[PDB]
């Protein structure tokens, strides 16, 4: 095996088991997405309009997924108390918790990685790894 | 300047990606370019019509007609109607355009012996049979 080919292969297996990732907490790459949207800026208080631009997306695909996942409640929605024509939304404690599992799975790749190898040899590893990734810049 | 495996594998990949595009910068070609080239490369024996390309590149017509066009100005391809059927523009290499294609290409085994070239025989061996050891875990 070339270099090429362990380095993309390694790629698109990671890439795989996050994927995989997400199969396993039951949701689709784009409702991951929208539950990190709402985990990083919830503070604000977002609107389906909101996310739908964050999404690129249109508000009838944004409705459904919304839908979706509040028949699930990772999120919670309610009438803005300032504007009734206005809901605020978003994620529960389940959601916040789905988040930050799926996200672990990098995590937890690195530590497998590092479990195939004793702490020298990882040192060494690193160490070429570094010279290999420099010789490229 | 302790970085993880993860950071690591993903700044490899991001530099021979980066690497292969600047390749395609000096010889004048997009990556959509590239890739109808490429294309056209792999599939110099059947007589391949923009029709063949399109449904290849999985693009409208009209991107294929103004790609063939751009490298058809560039001289790196031809293009001829069909004897038997003058409905078809058929599409081939010319010399320039098989160079250019070949001239890309050779970036990825430059790539794969400054990688060598870094370690001797021996830490190759091992850095080797070790990222295979790792892609095995990522996998099982």
């Amino acid at each position: 095996f070339t270099y090429s080919y362990l380095f993309r292969m390694i790629s698109h297996e990671m890439k795989q088991k996050a994927d995989q990732k997400l199969e396993q907490l039951d949701i689709t790459n784009e409702q991951g997405h929208t539950l990190g949207y709402l985990y990083a800026h919830q503070q604000d208080g977002l609107t389906q309009n909101d996310i739908a631009k964050a999404l690129q997306r249109t508000g009838p695909t944004v409705s459904n997924l919304l839908r979706n996942l509040e028949r699930k409640k990772l999120i919670y929605r309610y009438v803005d108390a300032q504007d009734t024509r206005r809901k605020n939304i978003g994620l529960t404690t389940s959601g916040i918790k789905l988040v930050e599992a799926f996200t672990s799975i990098f995590d937890e790749m690195e530590q497998t990685l590092v479990s195939q190898l004793s702490e020298e040899e990882n040192e060494q590893m690193k160490a070429n790894l570094t010279k290999m990734l420099s010789s490229l810049q």
